[PDB]
């Protein structure tokens, strides 16, 4: 009875100009369930529009997250998110939002009460207040846009849920 929904994008950088496309890993349960690209979704009469739609419009937001990024243009970069939210077997919620930068993960968001955790190295930090700033000025992410991210997540693994 305890259910949990992973989604994890990835966008890359060569010599500071962002790929096109995307990867995205989505996770039921611990399970994978969807490999998602900017061609298709194939899972691991099959329509996956509502995926297709949405991941491509977080795709969209997270290579433009990366171009924001005042790093390097030397070889190649990565910077991945991941969301999960999770239905408890007493029917309470987490949720949270990461970001790695080249696997080392450097910002994250408890999405049940909007605070932020900042890393420890100073170098890790310049990277979650560009991003942070990104979010904030750049992309205008509010309060009422990750209470949204929760509840999208939690109606997502509901709905899967309720077929199979
Ligand atoms: C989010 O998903 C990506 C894939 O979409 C995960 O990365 C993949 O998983 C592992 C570990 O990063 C990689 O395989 C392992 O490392 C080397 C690659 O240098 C490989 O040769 C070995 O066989 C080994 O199994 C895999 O290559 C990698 N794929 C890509 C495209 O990066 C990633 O771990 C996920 N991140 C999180 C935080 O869950």
């Amino acid at each position: 009875e305890p259910h949990s929904l992973r989604y994890n994008l990835t966008v890359l950088s060569w010599d500071g100009s962002v790929q096109s496309g995307f990867l995205t890993e989505v996770h039921l349960d611990g399970q994978p369930f969807l490999r998602c690209d900017r061609q298709k979704c194939r899972a691991k009469n099959k329509t996956w529009d509502r995926e297709t739609r949405d991941l491509t419009g977080w795709g969209k937001d997270l290579r433009m997250t990366l171009a924001h990024i005042k790093d390097q243009k030397e070889g190649l970069h990565s910077l991945q998110e991941i969301r999960v939210c999770e239905i408890h077997e007493d029917n309470s919620t987490r949720s949270s939002q990461h970001f790695y930068y080249d696997g080392e993960l450097f910002l994250s968001q408890n999405l049940e009460t909007l605070e932020w955790t900042m890393p420890q190295s100073s170098r890790a930090q310049t990277l979650a207040m560009n991003v942070r700033n990104f979010l904030k000025e750049d992309a205008m992410e509010t309060d009422t846009h990750y209470h949204a991210m929760r509840a999208d997540c939690l109606s997502e693994l509901r709905r899967y849920l309720k077929s199979g």
